[PDB]
């Protein structure tokens, strides 16, 4: 039981390289169009992007994709959300069926961080809660998309856009909307408080029962789900189960490991003087 | 600090499918030569392979690359180690430059995991000092490769073979030779016992140091030498400290940016063996070998 990553190739081939007059930044090519987060045309607030994206002249666009050695030039900018939908004249002939789809927190991505163009590492995130993602990323990296793949499909789900001071990253969907009540602004901007994704804390429990002699520090007693769930709203633990799709999973694994889900939730409670904890195993992931 | 994989893309273009008289694995594709585990053309023992590889007929290797729609024809057919080495007529215009690199114990690498000649999934291993990896396999799977990446070249170092009782994994690298005593044969294999590689624990403390919690109550408030941790550590089935010498630029370097002694770190690996009492550490809740002080520092 390993964490699985969907392979970055397809991405690879469509990451281009967005420079105006000084500011370097990656983006996404779909057919004749390239994705990029707004603020490489300047660094501006509130409702100032409309006309500010107006005034931009599409030849200070330097677009280049380097796995084609294609360099790209624009004919039209669009600003759909807190993105820019740069119209090109070629279509890329590698893009893939691709959707645009939004994230649930509590869901998984594969992060193709980007430079100049470029995919240099590839890592796996979960949507936390508090609509922020823990990342890595350096000047540079905005533009770098989160994906899944399903059969040849390419499921578009983030776009890097800032990195807060406590080590977590905002961006938005394909759509241009952010995750959360975050905004491409260098302001303090307040955090919702973090909560666990009880449905994953309960996948990786059972991933580790599942790899290894069942540890002593396993409860011997257990919780009904709706105790469990009176105790989680003191204790920032989101109420069970946070997805009712998840319980197809979850009690597949309480057979496979024959520990009822009642014992983990236990487990869960008493483990609270240890306590991050980490919400980084889905219960799709545990189980297929 | 994440663990970070290397991308795939470069793999993708090269991986096929290989199929044998109903037997289906998977190979990569370089220059003019295929590569893929010798136990496609039947489940053989001891020396019967030299024999039955000089009697098996190119027209029964079926060569499918699904990325670029091409079928692949054999010329020759030479074993190399535990590998297959099919000559193919047309050159791979993907081939980028590359080098096989047999990995020492604690060194990580990517798995680019396929089926049918196409990858499916992507993860993070490192190599144990059993020399085996614990991965994640299914049917079909042989032939995938442990790759990484240095700039412009492709670094192979594994390629699947075989997968044992206790979801651990073996194969050779890209010359044909296994890691460790394993074979590819289906009996039961003596296994060496388990030992932490302590380089890579050492890094995973430092990584929750780093990102987590600078000063977690596990953090241990003494200090213990590295001559005293080693006497513990060879009764404790921990590797002796450090594992390998160049590590210890790294490890210097996270000690001095977390401001905390690697002495202190090695007595909280000594302390977390009798009181972790279900500490989750860096997401992990048991000690880890798949963070290595060079991705951690870098
Ligand atoms: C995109 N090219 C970068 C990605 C950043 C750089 C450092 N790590 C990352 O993930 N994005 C930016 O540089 C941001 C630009 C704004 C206008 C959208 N700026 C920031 O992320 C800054 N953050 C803040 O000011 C904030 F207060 F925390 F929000 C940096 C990280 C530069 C201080
Ligand atoms: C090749 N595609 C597979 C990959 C396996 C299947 C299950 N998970 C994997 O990683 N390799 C094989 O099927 C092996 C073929 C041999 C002849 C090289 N066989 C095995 O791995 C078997 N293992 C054993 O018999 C052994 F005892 F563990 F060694 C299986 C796991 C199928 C019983």
């Amino acid at each position: 039981i390993k964490i699985l990553l969907h392979p970055s190739g397809v991405v690879e081939r469509c990451m281009v390289s967005v420079v105006y007059n000084g500011s370097a930044l990656n983006g996404i090519w779909l057919k004749n169009v390239v994705y990029c987060p707004r603020h490489v045309i300047g660094k501006f607030r509130g409702d100032q992007w409309t006309h500010m994206v107006s005034i931009a002249d599409c030849r200070d666009f330097i677009v280049k994709c380097p796995i084609q050695g294609i360099q790209l030039n624009v004919q039209s900018v669009k600003m759909v959300g807190a993105l820019l939908q740069l119209t090109v004249h070629t279509n890329n002939t590698a893009t893939p069926d691709y959707k645009f789809e939004r994230l649930q927190p509590g869901s998984s991505m594969t992060i193709a961080c980007a430079y100049d163009g470029i995919v240099r590492h590839v890592y796996h995130v979960v949507l936390q809660l508090n609509n922020l993602i823990y990342a890595s990323f350096l000047n540079g990296a905005c533009g770098s998309v989160g994906y899944t793949l399903k059969g040849k499909t390419l499921y578009l789900h983030y776009m890097h856009h800032i990195e807060f001071n406590n080590k977590t990253h905002s961006g938005t969907d394909l759509e241009g909307n952010f995750y959360g009540p975050y905004v491409d602004e260098e302001v303090i901007q307040q955090q919702t408080a973090f909560q666990y994704y009880t449905d994953n804390v309960v996948a990786q429990l059972y991933a580790h029962l599942l790899t290894v002699a069942r540890p002593k520090w396993l409860a011997q007693s257990q919780i009904s789900i709706e105790d469990f769930n009176s105790w989680a709203a003191n204790n920032s633990f989101a109420n069970f189960p946070c997805e009712q799709t998840n319980m197809s999973y979850i009690m597949g694994l309480s057979q496979t490991a024959r520990v009822p889900v009642e014992r983990i939730l236990n487990t869960i409670i008493q483990l609270t003087t240890n306590r991050d904890f980490e919400c980084d195993w889905t219960p799709e992931m545990v189980y297929n």
